[PDB]
């Protein structure tokens, strides 16, 4: 019988702090689930009270709060290593802090499973102690650009310019060049690929040079106040975008809704998770009644999906090796193929290829139509018909 403790990293103060409480939540939602008997068929670890595999030990975590700073991230996996002597990571929202952090843990030999940081880079630098379950921003913008072409089939072609607006850290970046290498091969004309800081306190210039070029599609990739900035800013401004295509996260936090209110109405994210799914899926009712105890009654959303079958692929890695060893644990995540049944997005499994990047994810687009994010994409896994144009400021 033999406990395993392991790192969790997260942003749990300043402007994405609720991203980072829910992901906390949902991993503790996973230790409910892991180290007490549970009642939940389909869903592997739910019945032993701890890890079958360890003799019933138990998963505990430490966690740390990195404010959303690399340099805080990597401090903060030095000490979990060298102090805390975790035998894995976990972690960390933004693909800079998870990139800087992840690299640290690789030298030492420390498994690290990502649930939701999707800069495609993290998975070509040729490590091998790190793995991601959530799909990358090849993959997200992929569908992006089938919806895009599927719209353009049935509307005479009429999307045919888009305006790229980004954070200028790894993410952003990373999603914009994605979206400019997409476009470009798909014939789609980029008529604005605007970089921005994520702390800026303006994006007056940014939307007025928008408004004026008036893109057929928008496509921002902003963290939560910038987002938030954005959209404010949009409204002053009278930026009437027809369609929003927006790659999460600020557009996916907890209470994106909550604060925006109307404001956010029409709005497209790519997703990997609704609650409108749960037909599809009931497992997402059966761990949302469960999340609700960690979370302080809020439901389930993006980020905490995410996480949730993060640290679960980490758990049942963990089972199946049998040991706490770090070498153990990174061969059977090497080794890890589960079926979709216990899960509570549309994955078809969780197996992860030689770059360590799950092959297995699939996403969907939803748009907030009446105060809810409701998928409208793909167009045959929809509770509802796509909202083009946008409304105007005036009309929401
Ligand atoms: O899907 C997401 C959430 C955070 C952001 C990132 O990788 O920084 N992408
Ligand atoms: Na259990």
């Amino acid at each position: 019988a033999e406990n395993v403790k392991i790192g969790v990293l997260y942003p749990l103060t300043g402007p994405v702090a609720q991203v980072g409480k829910d992901a906390v939540a949902a991993v503790q939602t996973a230790l409910d689930i892991i180290n007490n008997s549970h009642n939940i068929p389909g869903m592997p670890l739910a019945k032993d009270a701890g890890l079958k595999g360890l003799g019933g030990g138990k998963i505990s975590i430490v966690v740390g709060d990195h404010g959303g700073k690399p340099d805080i991230g990597v401090g903060e996996t030095e000490k979990m290593l060298n102090s805390d002597k975790v035998h894995a990571m976990f972690g960390a929202y933004y693909s800079s802090v998870t990139g800087a952090a992840s690299q640290v843990s690789e030298r030492a030999g420390i498994p690290w499973v990502n649930g939701e940081s999707t800069s495609p880079k993290l998975t070509t630098r040729g490590f091998k102690y790190f793995f991601r379950v959530t799909p990358h921003d090849g993959e997200f913008t992929q569908l992006m650009f089938e919806f895009m072409d599927d719209f353009n089939t049935k509307n005479g072609n009429k999307l045919k310019t888009l305006g790229i607006i980004h954070e200028d850290t790894l993410w952003g970046a990373d999603s914009g060049g994605t979206q400019n290498t997409m476009a470009k091969d798909k014939g789609y004309k980029v008529v604005e690929k605007i970089s921005y800081k994520a702390k800026t306190t303006s994006l007056s210039s940014e939307v007025q040079r928008l408004k004026a070029k008036n893109p057929d599609v928008l496509l921002p990739s902003s963290y939560t106040a910038d987002a938030y900035l954005f959209l404010n800013t949009a409204k002053e401004l009278d930026y009437n975008p027809k369609l929003l295509v927006a790659q999460n996260a600020g557009y996916t936090d907890p209470k994106f809704i909550a604060t925006m209110g109307s404001k956010a109405e029409g709005v497209i994210t790519r997703s990997p998770f609704n609650t409108d799914l749960a037909t599809t899926i009931p497992m997402i009712g059966t761990v949302n009644e469960i999340f609700k105890t960690h979370s302080g009654g809020r439901d389930l959303s993006d980020v905490p999906a995410r996480a949730f079958t993060g640290f679960m692929a980490l758990a049942n890695a963990i089972n199946n090796a049998g040991s706490t060893d770090p070498e153990k644990i990174r061969q059977a995540l090497v080794d890890l193929d589960m079926s979709s049944d216990s899960l509570i997005v549309p994955y078809r499994g969780i197996k992860f290829g030689a770059d360590g990047q799950n092959e297995k994810t699939r996403g969907i687009l939803m748009q907030v139509q009446d105060g809810k994010y409701c998928t409208v994409y793909p167009f045959e896994l929809a509770a509802c018909k796509l909202q083009y144009p946008m409304p105007t400021w005036s009309q929401k």
